[PDB]
């Protein structure tokens, strides 16, 4: 809070890291955050551009997420590759949005990112179910901008 250099200590961050690893074992598919702190054009298209700049789109099935969140202005974005986007709703996007959204609004980024993750895992699991030879295709650390 006080200190704006890292948005959460070694504990916080520790926490969330190890709920994106559980997530890799419940389904095939790829969760990312990346934070930064303001842009200077759109936000969708900066996330596209740093998706792909990333090459988050190397996978098997292409259901790799990324989260691009703004803390200057406290804003979230979420895009999945065309892998998620082809096989789930706007629906079954839309519960990830309202947990995100909800804990942000109460001030916990946390909190948010985290639960939006699991309920992510789950719903993504009812889609592609955690077979026992189930690859993690991409690693759990935090990306930052």
């Amino acid at each position: 809070m006080s200190k704006i250099e890292e948005f959460l200590t070694a504990e916080e961050e520790k926490a969330i890291v190890d709920a994106i690893r559980d997530a890799e074992k419940n389904t095939s598919g790829e969760i990312r955050v990346h934070l930064e702190k303001t842009s200077e054009i759109d936000v969708f298209d900066r996330a596209m551009d740093v998706f792909h700049n990333l090459k988050m789109d190397n996978t098997k099935l292409q259901n790799g997420v990324l989260i691009y969140v703004a803390v200057e202005d406290k804003t979230f974005v979420i895009y999945g590759d065309k892998g998620i986007n082809d096989v789930v709703s706007d629906d079954f996007w839309d519960t990830t949005r309202n947990a995100i959204q909800l804990q942000f609004k109460q001030g916990n980024f946390k909190q948010g990112l985290v639960d939006g993750i699991e309920k992510a895992g789950m719903a993504l699991a009812k889609y592609f179910p955690w077979k026992k030879d189930d690859i993690d295709e991409l690693p759990n650390t935090i990306s930052k901008g």
